[PDB]
DNA sequence: TTTTTTTTTTTTT
């Protein structure tokens, strides 16, 4: 592995020839222009604010939008209630909260039209729901060959110090020399000290938890509040908390949330 | 393994298209569909969290009121103790632990064959030659059995056949397994909540199984009999964990939801 | 068949169920599991030195002048006389080899010696699985009580499926004696902490076996290390374990009974 | 071996350590007076508050400027990622973190002008990216032989025990800057604050808020810490504390810096409290 | 066969009884313990380096003349001429170790052999200098030179668990063997929350190194816990802790040194 | 058998109360308390990290090595031996040396150094020793056997304990440090120590003015056992007004606060200052 | 395979 500056002529030129943009709040798209090859993002709310409403949105807008293959390895829930979270997200209703909507759409032949919609050309990929897991993304990598990949819920994959401080060491790692943006979800500790996260607490970087290896082995933490107790609980207020390429750590803006259609999108409002 | 996105075609449609109750921990019915046949429904805790003491109280009332016939098979004990716990669970007076009314009946007769009188006991004193006679022979329809510890590679050699019986029957075959020897922390016993993890013996007794039901109860606290019933990894329903409170009632001895 | 039917299963249990010995001191014992049975490992454990032979050779002596069964002892933590002398004090209520006036102004010695010796009960020992059998066979022992254990993983285990095995052979009231490990954590045991199964030394099968668990809290370096704690970790064949006494000392005599 | 004190008259003299002088900031080259060779320097500050491109700064302007051979080893980010400052941050631009101009200078070739003014110079020396890395070093130091090396991330090398782990390390290289002669900048990290705000947010770091072991204070000889507020009103004023200096034996503030967004080059300001 | 009744045993108690050596300083001890006792094995805890060898050379001493014991020192944690100097100048109350003045002065006054054989003119005291092997020197001191209290100074050179409690409980067996009173020191262990033991802090039975019979295999704990960075160091808290032969147990006393001397004797202390 | 009487002790007493003295410069307490270092002892140098425990010894080194005539060797382990064989120099001529390029530059010429190099090395006092532990004290012996080097001081424990591997590095300390006490009381050489202070918890650290404890000494713990002496020093960086304390003292009978003294930024001697 | 103490730091509790 003895590599001299003098190797870098023709090597340097091919690398320089741009991020995965980031739908739904443009703000995370001005002050990172996205994502790279070997990034390492962090998405994290409060335990309870919606760290799996947001994730699931851009895995949707990444491979139906922009043929991109999202590599999915969720390890919340298992494979039939990730995919009709995809498809009914899409279609802007509430899929799995209806028991006679899910009754109603079997019937009638729309249901190979909200299949065939999505699931397609391979953009779309999915996980059989921990030191394995690593080698079945790295064959999902090279054999499938996905660009995004989204894991979620770290209390699963695992003195909770050593074990979080390796795994997130461990991925790290992992995502050099490949050119995939591994994405990865934490939660937040409970609040030693302050108001809760279950009543809005504004999210520090001092509120990761069980090792300060997720606040030092990221490459952006992105932080969400679903202030259910604010005057917009339909909000998601976004926050850069951490960047390596930029450093502008701020209020990107802000995304609404809404009901029905379960999206939340890009909204307008100032304090 | 990956399993890609094309596999789910139907699947969400046969995701789109109960029975056997719970009596005791009525939560459990709404949230694992029951039973079914073919499961394997765990009672795992620790030794003397009330393995038998909350498995043989099934057998009863799936063996008299649901009229299905049932084969026990409390292997860490013999037939003496399980042909008297069902007669005392079944006329309420705590038969076992007293010493005077052992000899007072002894009306010994007609509460042995009231509740043997139809087939639907078939009690056991290499192993499943023997064991498997109570589904094909008999008819039995819940079989439960509770010893497994001392009855690299002579030890993952097990579950499959029992499994592909359970296939092949249709029959609600609850195996009971233990917890382990702990390392750190308080162990068990005082009331800790055991998630997935903590499970010797073989992974099949969480990951292989159906439904998994473990019970925790204070054992110093104000009293050692409120258990409650936790759900390790549920396939019929997905959702896992606590259902509500069971007690054991000393004075009567039914583990009753409260 | 290997399976039986259970109504063609009767009169093999219509022939086959057709309190028992006391415990003076924590009447929460008797009470709760009991008190004893043919064939039982017991086990009287606490930390070192927390008066568990206060406990463990003032039973042989109850068992042995109201109940009239032959106890056949084994205290290696001292010699037989060291064991035997204490007893005739115990038994006459005055408090033997802790004052030096009494230990030789008697010698009324052979009085005292007759009256609870004269009986041939007790059957002291100064391997000894070996005279624990000959205790059946040559001198038919009816309870049997032992002190120290930690000098006769599977060294530690392989006495222990030894005892279970004459506990089996003979149907025997046995107890045993052994010790607890040391908590790194926090406190230690002597200011009345409460011990968990695991508190016991050498290895980790010496709780599969026993049938029982006894317990003494004693907050030794406290107000008073007089009022000890009872506690039962576990039982078989009653369930309810936990607190189950407070024993007093009655330091003008010596008595452990409940109060 | 056994030795004495009057067998030394020539080789006393010898040493009767001319420095290797910082750039950015001039309160840490009066109380360091450079840096030697076999002695251990190292920096603290927060993740992302400057532990790499103020670090890779000088490695610049010790081995563009002063002729001296320089050898890295990039653990975090690649050859690939690491090159492409060095030649946006000679060039006084922000190379990387733009397509306006990686598209032009290709073009036309004039990356092939701001490209060799620098490497050609054949100063610097790579590691493409646990304890061989002493032996390559060697080599790096011994056939090549690059006068200044820096480790960056060390707490990859620690991924048994921390305890074991990191002194076994720790001792091997202050083993290695003696026995060998090179200056060595090492990166390491914090572990958390307890109680209040963190090392990123703006705390004022301490000595013995390491992570590793309590053996990073011990067998180094130059603790510098950057305290980058980016919560504050002035999100890119640095500032540099020197908590342990060997040598001299002064502590507290060097001064301060701006971290200039168009340029790149960090610029001493002149900030009063 | 080794089978013994308790019917046959009017001989063994008629020719076996048909309080003894006090502690000199707080006299609350043997009003509490009642003395040593022939056969034991006996743990002084105190601090490290704080007086594990000035409460116990002082109870060789009153062993010595007015008990007229054989008694033996056995000191792996000094020479065989300062535990001898101190035991010259401790009774003739003039601190001798101290001061090379009066070393230099009583060689030539010609009462060297004087207050030599004032007190070390009967037979009585017996020395040694340096675990197998001291198996050996332990009991050719009870079959050779006939002693009755060896006191044996070290332990952590003694151990060269396996060599932890082979030393405390064989040496415990030997004593109840020979009857003779051994008395041992201990180290306290290196304790973490808060304090240590040598700034005024309390001890449990707990705080003894190597490994955890040393409170099993012993026979009675006696206590000092002195307060260095106090108001004085002298100032020692004795407590008693196990105690097999009486029971009773506590805070116990309370000693001075008397700082022209060396002699431990208490005072009447509330606190 | 070695169980010799206390009848017959006439003579070896005799023969031994005719040693006691080899006393500290730089404070006065220093002297009080533990009246030096007795012929046999083992004393232990503790500071905190960059406080000053390598210079309280180089200097302490030298009015034993040159006011006294005793034979003095330093083992000193951070470094080599060329920035510690003139960081004496420096010291007795009252410059700061290495520390100063500018005197650097005057007395490489005209030989001013040379005669600083002859003045104290010219006669045989000092010896030196540069950088596991199965050959440490071996090569050590041979100092205070053959050589006669009558006081030897180690420096640095913690990288003869860091540089084995074994199961654990207590008993790989506590195996070496009856080895290292033995020698020291056998041979009756003064043997100094220097061993370092492990991580506080609340507050401020040792470094920011901690009052240092007995039991914080890093690595093991038969470090406050088979010791004679310990050492200690505090500093806030007055950022030197260094202040000693001595932890426990097995002859004399009284240990605490010992001394103050202030570190000189021109020459390198510590006057003992007043508070 | 598992037992028993004894140092040194890390989250969280
Ligand atoms: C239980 C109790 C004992 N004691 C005293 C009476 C006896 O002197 C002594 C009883 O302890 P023992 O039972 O005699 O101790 P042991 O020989 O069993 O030791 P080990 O546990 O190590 O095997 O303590 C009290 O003073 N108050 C009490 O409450
Ligand atoms: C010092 C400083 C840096 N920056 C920017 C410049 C770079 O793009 C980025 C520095 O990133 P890096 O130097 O690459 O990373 P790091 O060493 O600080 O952190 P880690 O230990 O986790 O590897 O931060 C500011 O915006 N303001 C500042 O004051
Ligand atoms: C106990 C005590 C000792 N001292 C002084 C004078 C004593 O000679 C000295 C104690 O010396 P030692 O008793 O010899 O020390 P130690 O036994 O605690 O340590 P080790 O096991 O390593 O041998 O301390 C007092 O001043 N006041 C006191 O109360
Ligand atoms: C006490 C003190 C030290 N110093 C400086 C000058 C000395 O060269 C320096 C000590 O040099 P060293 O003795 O080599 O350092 P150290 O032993 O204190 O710490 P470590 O070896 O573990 O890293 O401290 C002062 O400037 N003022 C002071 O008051
Ligand atoms: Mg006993
Ligand atoms: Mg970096
Ligand atoms: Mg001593
Ligand atoms: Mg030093």
């Amino acid at each position: 592995g003895v590599v001299s500056a003098l190797s870098l002529r023709e090597r340097i030129r091919e690398h320089l020839s741009v991020g995965l943009l980031f739908s739904g709040c443009t703000g995370i798209n001005d002050k990172t222009l996205g994502a790279r090859g070997g990034e390492v993002i962090m998405v994290t709310s409060g335990s309870g604010m919606g760290k799996s409403t947001f994730v699931r949105q851009q895995a949707l807008q990444w491979g139906t939008a922009m043929g991109k293959k999202v590599g999915l390895a969720m390890l919340q829930e298992s494979v039939e209630e990730t995919a009709e979270d995809l498809i009914g997200l899409h279609n802007r209703v509430r899929l799995r909260q209806s028991d006679s909507l899910k009754r109603e759409i079997i019937e009638n032949g729309k249901f190979d039209q909200w299949f065939d919609e999505l699931f397609g050309n391979d953009t779309f990929h999915l996980y059989d729901s921990t030191d394995r897991l690593l080698a079945k993304l790295a064959y999902m990598r090279s054999g499938l060959g996905c660009d995004v990949i989204i894991l979620d819920h770290i209390s699963i994959v695992v003195d909770e110090r050593k074990m979080i401080d390796n795994l997130m060491t461990k991925l790290k790692g992992f995502a050099k020399s490949t050119g995939v943006v591994l994405v990865v979800i934490c939660h937040l500790k409970n609040p030693d000290k302050g108001k809760a996260h279950e009543e809005g607490r504004p999210v520090s970087i001092t509120d990761l938890r069980g090792s300060g290896a997720l606040r030092q082995l990221s490459d952006t933490i992105i932080a969400l509040e679903r202030n259910q107790q604010g005057d917009m609980p339909n909000l998601v207020l976004v926050r850069i908390l951490k960047c390596r390429f930029t450093g502008d750590t701020g209020i990107a803006g802000y995304m609404e949330y809404n009901k029905e259609t379960g999206w939340l999108e890009p909204s307008s409002y100032s304090g």
